[PDB]
């Protein structure tokens, strides 16, 4: 793809971090921690899963990030509205505010209702995200195989103010304690 110029320097927002959540001093990367992390609950937080939000909002233009899912064998990625549930039970889907792909069990699908399946060849270790506005189109890309397109969600109706979107996933596995990080431009 030729997204790389629409580059934006996105920082996570700890006041939407589920309690469990570590985010690394520079707002750049976040993983599961072991126990709950000693901050005060708010309605901001995310309950039920280890989500957070990044600090950005996005109501126009053409966006592109890149994040690192090195060795992870779960998690959630994307964008969502800034007014999307933060309490209890809920799928992502674009009619409860969310585009985004996730890994979970081996396979790779996008968070349609209900969800589609993916067709990656090559696992990625980096995964790159491009939302244009106006056009109401979010792509995620495979960096690992040379930018490769992994899905298109077309005609969306955003509706709102855009946020990141990540989920770094349970760690039942003892498997998936690896970090999502925020890649260097
Ligand atoms: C090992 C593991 O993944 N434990 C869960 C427990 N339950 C829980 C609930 C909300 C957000 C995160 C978590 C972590």
């Amino acid at each position: 793809h030729h997204h790389h110029h629409h580059m934006v320097h996105i920082t996570l927002d700890r006041n939407t971090a589920n309690s469990w959540l570590i985010i690394s001093k520079d707002r750049r990367q976040v993983r599961m921690g072991d126990t709950h992390q000693n901050v005060s609950d708010n309605k901001e937080r995310f309950s039920n899963y280890p989500m957070v939000l990044g600090a950005q909002r996005f109501s126009s233009g053409k966006m592109y990030w890149e994040v690192d899912v090195t060795q992870k064998e779960a998690w959630d990625l994307g964008v969502c509205r800034d007014s999307v549930q933060r309490k209890g039970q809920f799928s992502l889907s674009p009619e409860n505010g969310f585009w985004t792909i996730w890994l979970w069990q081996d396979s790779y699908e996008a968070g349609t209702s209900p969800q589609t399946t993916l067709h990656i060849q090559v696992p990625p270790c980096q995964i790159g995200i491009f939302v244009d506005y106006e056009a109401g189109v979010v792509s995620f890309y495979n960096i690992t195989d040379h930018g490769s397109l992994i899905y298109t969600f077309s005609e969306c109706v955003f509706a709102g103010p855009l946020r990141p979107f990540f989920n770094v996933g349970f760690n039942y596995s003892g498997g998936n304690a690896a970090p999502l990080k925020l890649c260097p431009l």
